[PDB]
């Protein structure tokens, strides 16, 4: 792999390291400054002895050109750590910014889901599944609040479909070859990416998550809700929401992964297609962004205990 950058020169040579902006067990995101131009960037630093970042980086190299995918700017490998330099996101988490907008509308929500689902329809069509589309991994690059500034930002769990050979495959070229039940697994992962977008949508419309009330909810109870197939689309915050939007929600959160909408079908839904008939007036939402952040972290911690 030309992703063998161990031979060139120094990250610390060309950038000034600033503060952490995110932390995990085998990687860290810090903010940084390109010494020569004084321009700001983010840099995920990845421990090579703990994880192999090759698939993330390749995916970023091939698809980072997408207007709604985080854009890779540089990358180093001093041997022990890979330094992945990107554009720095100045708009914060998308869902959080939206929840703190008292007058957010259905029309806005549809444009947001369009932009995001368009992006995942493209990834899926190129054989990529994200596997971890939580709302905290979707950010705004600036504070304009335009859909154009949405970025999906972490591909640390993303998977590119391959044949046994180790050769890259698109869902379209299904001739080979390396297709043993791996078929169904990719098919299920893309369905989980859609589910995650259903969760995002639910929460945008009403200001709460469908399967968790706060960070204190036990993982067992969240899983029971998730597996019950049942969730409320009535009353309170749901009264003021169109029936077209509730319909789309039911189909993106459909408990049956085989009945769950595809990205392609999501974009053919009237709530996405006839945006121009969607109301621009206020939605009636709960106002508890921090509680939601907790419930969201709870929902994914409960799902990701194994993975
Ligand atoms: C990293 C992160 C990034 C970022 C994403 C991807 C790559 C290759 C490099 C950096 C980033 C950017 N570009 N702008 C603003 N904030 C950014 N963060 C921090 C978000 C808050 O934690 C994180 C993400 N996404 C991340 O996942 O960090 C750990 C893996 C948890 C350490
Ligand atoms: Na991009």
């Amino acid at each position: 792999v030309q992703q063998l950058h161990r031979n060139s020169i120094q990250f610390t040579d060309g950038y000034e390291v600033k503060e952490d902006i995110g932390v995990g067990s085998y990687s860290v995101c810090k903010r940084c400054i390109h010494k020569a131009t004084n321009m700001e960037f983010a840099v995920k630093i990845i421990d090579k002895s703990k994880r192999d970042p090759t698939e993330e980086i390749e995916i970023l190299l091939r698809y980072g050109q997408h207007p709604n995918i985080i854009t890779l700017k540089d990358v180093y490998d001093d041997g022990k750590y890979v330094y992945v330099v990107t554009e720095l996101m100045k708009g914060g988490e998308l869902l959080d910014k939206i929840l703190r907008q008292k007058f957010f509308s259905e029309r806005e929500a549809s444009a947001v889901l369009f932009t995001i689902t368009k992006t995942v329809e493209y990834l899926h069509a190129q054989g990529v599944v994200h596997r971890d589309l939580k709302p905290s991994n979707i950010l705004y690059v600036d504070e304009s609040g335009n859909p154009e500034s949405i970025r999906i930002c972490d591909f640390g769990f993303a998977k590119q479909l391959r044949a046994e050979n180790g050769l890259l495959m698109t869902p379209c070229y299904t001739a080979n070859f390396v297709a043993p039940e791996v078929l169904e697994r990719q098919g299920y992962d893309a369905a989980c990416d859609i589910w995650s977008l259903g969760v995002l949508l639910y929460t945008m419309l009403t200001g709460y998550t469908p399967f968790a009330n706060g960070p204190d909810d036990t993982p067992e109870e969240i899983l029971a809700r998730i597996g019950s197939g049942k969730f409320s689309l009535s009353g309170g915050y749901w009264n003021s929401v169109s029936d077209t939007a509730k319909d789309l929600v039911s189909k993106m959160l459909h408990v049956d992964p085989h009945q769950r909408l595809t990205a392609a079908l999501v974009l053919r839904h009237p709530w996405i297609v006839h945006w121009d008939q969607l109301p621009q007036y206020q939605l009636n939402r709960q106002d508890a962004p921090h509680l939601v952040k907790g419930a969201m972290a709870a929902t994914y911690s409960a799902l990701n205990r194994n993975q």
